[PDB]
């Protein structure tokens, strides 16, 4: 009634850059609406019951290391047209901020990874998304689960970023966007889950980083939404 979104110019310019410079890390909250957000929820629950998920620990393998199940989404396939607007509004705030975050000149982007954490205390141990220099500066991720409690289901993002005197509990609650620097400066781990728990995560390349990096799906850089 009395509410009005944030255009994308205005939360990248006076919130993301800002906050990600000087924290590294950075939450936005009712990022896309109910409605959009439920939209979302459905098609991941699809993807789910019609069996499109793969063991997280299989990709990651060569220990037990993540107790979640994913699949990659381009965003234009039947059934994730609205992954496919979120995507593009990632890429809208991406585009905003970019020349901006750090010195990093941004020109892609990984396809999204939906992640399913299928209770029963599954999660992922303490790791850094990108220690060897693999191009990906900044992990965005998108958060799906309605009246998540963390008191009673667990499922906490921790992060614990590099040389700071403080940590970060993020709960991963209905339509809540996350920014955080993929490389060393903020290892991170979900701890147990005790319900289903939903997420969609994207990374953005440096173009520097990216060229010199040494010889997965991780490696794919598609341009941004337009
Ligand atoms: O789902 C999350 O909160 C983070 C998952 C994660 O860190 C990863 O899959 O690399
Ligand atoms: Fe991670």
């Amino acid at each position: 009634g009395q509410t009005k979104p944030l255009p994308a110019l205005k939360l990248a310019l006076e919130y993301i850059v800002p906050c990600m410079n000087k924290h590294g890390i950075c939450v936005v909250d009712d990022f896309l609406g109910k409605e959009t957000g439920q939209q979302i929820g459905d098609e991941v629950r699809a993807l789910h019951d019609t069996g499109k998920f793969t063991d997280g620990q299989l990709v990651s393998q060569k220990k037990d290391i993540r107790g979640d199940k994913i699949t990659w989404i381009e965003g234009k396939e039947p059934g994730c047209e609205t992954i496919g607007l979120l995507m593009s509004s990632m890429d809208d705030l991406i585009r905003h901020c970019n020349g901006k975050l750090g010195s990093y000149k941004i020109n892609g982007r990984t396809k999204a990874m939906v992640a399913c954490y299928p209770g029963n205390g599954t999660g992922y141990v303490r790791h850094v998304d990108n220690p060897n220099g693999d191009g990906r500066c900044v992990t965005c991720i998108y958060y799906l689960n309605k009246d998540w409690d963390a008191k009673v289901s667990g499922g906490i993002l921790r992060i614990f970023p590099e040389g700071k005197a403080q940590f970060a509990d993020i709960e991963p609650k209905f339509d809540r966007l996350l920014f955080f620097w993929s490389d060393r400066r903020n290892p991170h781990e979900v701890q147990p889950a005790y319900a289903t728990r939903y997420a969609i995560t994207v990374w953005y390349f440096d173009a520097d980083e990216r060229a010199r990096a040494k010889v997965g799906e991780k490696g794919v850089r598609v341009e941004l939404n337009k």
